[PDB]
């Protein structure tokens, strides 16, 4: 499994849409931890 929340839609409400979208980038941030 991709271990990521699938992108919202399916007639989802606009306020929920905002919170949910932020979580997408949040998980993606864990996949970008280059050796600094």
């Amino acid at each position: 499994y991709p271990a990521k929340p699938e992108a919202p839609g399916e007639d989802a409400s606009p306020e929920e849409l905002s919170r949910y979208y932020a979580s997408l980038r949040h998980y993606l941030n864990l996949v970008t931890r280059q050796r600094y």
